[PDB]
């Protein structure tokens, strides 16, 4: 079909070997970096791949990626964590040797952190292994070292009471400012789900016994601290906004609950806000957060049938007519100007800032088999296949309801075509759901 | 028909002149005509079988614009129409006084009047049979010197017509100036009359050319560029700005972000419509009643673009009919914006008057239109809500609000159009045929 | 010197000759359509050529210009009027002929049509003329016809009852939206002093004869009207506030009077409004249009002194650290994005938007000469001197005070350069100041 043969298209061969796939495929704009391969952007193709049985490019992925963990990556004389995974690498010649070029973040614009890619990193290799049987990669010195290193970088010992992290604006899948600094949903709940991953593949020698007693340590905290106190439902809602200004452990004036909210939420409807901190609670919803938050178990089995009535009654939001919402609302007028520093990239219901991301659409279907609801499965994608293919697959689509097609958006977007198969495959057989749960 | 309380306020209306009737007055408001008033006044007139009138107001109207008029030391085009025209006493004799925006407030020009006056002439012909009247030499002048105007050289490339603000039904300022879809519409509506009643005649053939010339551009120019739908909409929401070249997508340096978000979830899927205005750097995606259902009738809509306007009017019937038939224009200018574009015009609130207000005259155009496009239903659903309210109401000018829940803040009451276009729609409806006058 | 040598690199060659100046030499940028010759461009630097005593430019622009006039312009089978000059050219290359290509406004950004380039080039000929001693020029067919053409488009009836002349947004110097649209000073002060040279340059055959009737005609009507009407002091404010809605003959309403205007007028200055029409007076003053109208005569003697006294009492907010603003004050916050159309190249104090503008300086010297205000010339030129040269020339200040180089400003501006040393051979031989006036 279709939506194959652009996915082999996309693949990047490397020394004769296909290592990954590029982010997009749009012949008329500007390369820029969209000729990289992204980590987070190769999970949905991985899963297509290891559903199809052709596993080698995911094996040679990984083995790549870990061997750019090791390059040298610095700004002004300044090195982070050694465990740090890139955003994106490409392949370059220099005469007839081919190399890797990985842009770790002192390439990229705003010089954003890819904090979830070494997430998705640890994520993409447990569902290797589970999906393979291949257990040889993860055991070998090369692989338990690169674990480590990530987990150093993630358990290292920070300013703050609280077991979540902190990160600067634009550490995720959003990697532009958009007031996700501090301690946003989507990094908690990708840590929580690498930690997660971590304790079947650390092997258990003397090193590593220290090691995943930490990860025990801090996966307990995490889940504890996500629950109790990024959960948002009208009962919570109407704790919150009777509290004391001066119970409140975080200083929340209740005039600084949006009215939005209030009528938002049904009343069996619930989720994780997009973010805590001092003086601070976002109570944006953040469509990737929450629903990985299912997916990796961090949301309980109400909360997570909460998160999916949410879906139900408010569709048109959060789904409308191109799946999946990544997270409202839009900010407006002088709130877009003061949070995103008039970011023209991310104007209201446009990209980041209340956009419509059709990968996202894998996520939603995993989710809602997870949880039972099928029928929301079928709908979601039934409205991506009548537009995506005729539209040629745009990376995003904007508006309140997503009727647009993304203003800057590249098309033959590689995870928004990887995006809507992975979900075709998903509820052809839900049992593949495991890989990613 | 006659014995009606609408009919009878109609023959009350009648203007006349040493013994002979010329005119209707624009209300008996407890007074002077106005040539684009009178269009709805004589279809029902044609219609009836009263053509003297309508004669008589085409002779009377074509001898003004002969008449002298000046502003200072400086005199504009000859053949310039008058807004409206009244009948002063001497105390001795009978004379016609006009205002041809020399005497009217904001001295703004009606280019619409001498629109209409061509397209009655027109509408005049096709319900009598006479061709004499559009033959004779005065007329044919009349024409001559309309045509002199709207065809006047530009600077710029576009074939559309260049107007100040406020230069038709919409008087007053209201950022309707450059390019507003009404005079595009009534120009090219015009211009078709033009072809018909002008003769090859001497200098004949070289207006003929100029005229056709200009339909073809002028009709290509508002189809491609003016119309808006989900698809076109999709298409400019993605132009790159600062385009420079012959050959480019966004030639008139549209920026997507300035496009309103109301408009994106307006539309429905099946709907479409004209835009109010183009020019450099700027799309008006105001709805506006009056050019876009002429557009249907001009048949400068094409069949599928006038369907999609139907469309638009059945998905949004509140905004556009609601309460009274019908919405002048979508949405209303406010807060800051009504200061900036309106000068603070206080008849010209937010969903007041010429500002997002409902407007009776209208439902003429809304019927014929609906008629023409096969939505029957909505022609008599419109004409029921109308029908409703005007005569209790005793037939205001207008109607304020979102849906046109208020009667008009400074509305005239016995609206001669008001009165008249109820009457035109009825008598379109009993007999559809009657639209082939201003088709 | 630095500006000399930087001008003859500017100028453009054709088929041996030397036919204009590019608009820039900017090396970093996009070419863009900088790299061609504006009709507007050129005058400041035909100046400094005629004063310089090398005419032969100044003639062969006029020659190919005119020639130009008789090309082939159109958008979707529909022509402007004949006589429309071009808004630039350029020399374009098939293999060894040269040949030129216009943009009348078919190719321009936002295609709007260059209104004052005719303008520009009917003054531009009677300044060569005037410098020169050549009468040879003018009075050939081809000038004559040419001529008369523009007259034929400037002097079309029109659906107004004034004599003032309907364009567009962005027809004059200010080639973007701006809210200059309907009847803007600057058209309407060049079209005037279009008119005036008319008079010497039209032979008085039996055709020209019909033509200088017309052009006298409207000179005395244009001269009446823009007075009366656009005249703008204390005493003509004090009348307007007190209007009665609906005397007032272009019903303004006293409460759409700026606040700003009141405080800011001195009690002797005064100025020529940005713009009249139905409801509406652009209270906003616009630098060319009020220095041109003392140039060409068009305001009276108090009139001018107003002006100046206007410059001097205001010269923070009119010259302050770059000569001159181009217009006063600024579009803000929602007023910006409603005029405007949120265009990002004129945002608040940049660019037309409230920039201040180098090449301004040669009309601002030459008028306060005109006017007897020596030392305003001197002073405005010490501080363009003082950073021009440093600064490269940029085509643009932008700020309240002109503090920053203009955002997206190309450097060495041609007329910024040409500006300059227009204005200091002002300086030095005041009675050259006639070639304008
Ligand atoms: O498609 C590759 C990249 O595109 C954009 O930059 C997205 O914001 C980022 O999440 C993605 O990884
Ligand atoms: O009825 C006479 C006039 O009344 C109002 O002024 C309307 O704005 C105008 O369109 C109409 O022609
Ligand atoms: O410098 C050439 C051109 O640059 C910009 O486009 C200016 O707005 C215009 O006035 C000028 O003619």
């Amino acid at each position: 079909t279709e939506s194959w043969k652009l996915l082999e298209s996309s693949i990047i061969y490397y020394e004769g070997n296909p290592i990954g796939t590029v982010a997009a495929q749009d012949p008329e704009l500007a390369a820029l970096n969209y000729d990289q391969c992204f980590l987070r952007d190769f999970v949905p193709s991985a899963f297509v791949f290891l559903m199809d049985g052709q596993t080698d490019i995911v094996r040679n992925f990984l083995i790549e990626t870990l061997t750019l963990q090791s390059h040298e990556k610095e700004m002004d004389c300044f090195q982070p964590g050694a465990g740090l995974m890139p955003a994106s690498f490409k392949v370059e010649s220099d005469g007839s040797k081919e190399y890797l070029v990985a842009d770790f973040g002192e390439k990229a614009i705003a010089r954003v952190p890819p904090v979830d890619s070494c997430m998705w990193w640890i994520l993409l290799l447990r569902a290797y292994e589970k999906a393979t049987g291949d257990l040889t990669l993860a055991r070998e010195p090369k692989f338990q070292a690169g674990i480590k290193l990530i987990l150093d970088l993630c358990l290292a010992h920070r300013f703050s009471m609280y077991p979540t992290m902190l990160v600067p604006d634009g550490a995720f899948m959003i990697d532009r400012r958009m007031g996700v600094y501090e301690h946003p949903l989507e990094i908690q709940v990708l840590f929580y789900a690498a930690l997660r991953a971590a304790r079947e593949l650390l092997l258990p020698d003397g090193d590593g016994e220290q090691y995943l007693n930490k990860v025990h340590g801090r996966l307990g905290a995490l889940q504890y601290h996500i629950r109790n106190y990024y959960w948002v439902d009208l009962k919570r809602l109407r704790e919150i906004y009777r509290y004391k200004g001066n119970a409140n452990k975080f200083n929340i004036f209740s005039q600084s609950i949006p009215d939005w909210v209030i009528e938002w939420l049904p009343e069996k409807g619930g989720y994780l806000a997009g973010n805590l901190g001092p003086g601070r609670m976002d109570f944006r919803f953040f469509a990737l957060g929450n629903l990985m938050a299912i997916l990796a178990g961090l949301a309980s089995e109400e909360e997570s049938q909460r998160i999916m009535n949410l879906f139900a009654h408010r569709w048109e939001d959060l789904i409308g007519y191109m799946p999946v919402k990544i997270c409202y609302p839009a900010l407006q007028g002088l709130e877009w100007q003061i949070v995103t520093g008039c970011d023209p990239k991310n104007i209201p219901w446009s990209y980041h800032n209340g956009g419509n991301w059709p990968v996202l659409l894998w996520l939603f279907t995993a989710a809602a088999l997870k949880t039972g609801k099928v029928e929301l499965a079928h709908e979601a994608i039934a409205i991506a296949e009548g537009r995506l293919s005729n539209d040629k697959f745009p990376e995003y689509y904007d508006g309140n309801n997503g009727r647009l097609i993304g203003k800057e958006a590249r098309i033959y977007q590689t995870w928004s075509i990887a995006g809507l198969l992975v979900a075709k495959q998903f509820l052809a057989n839900p049992d593949h759901v495991e890989f990613i749960s």
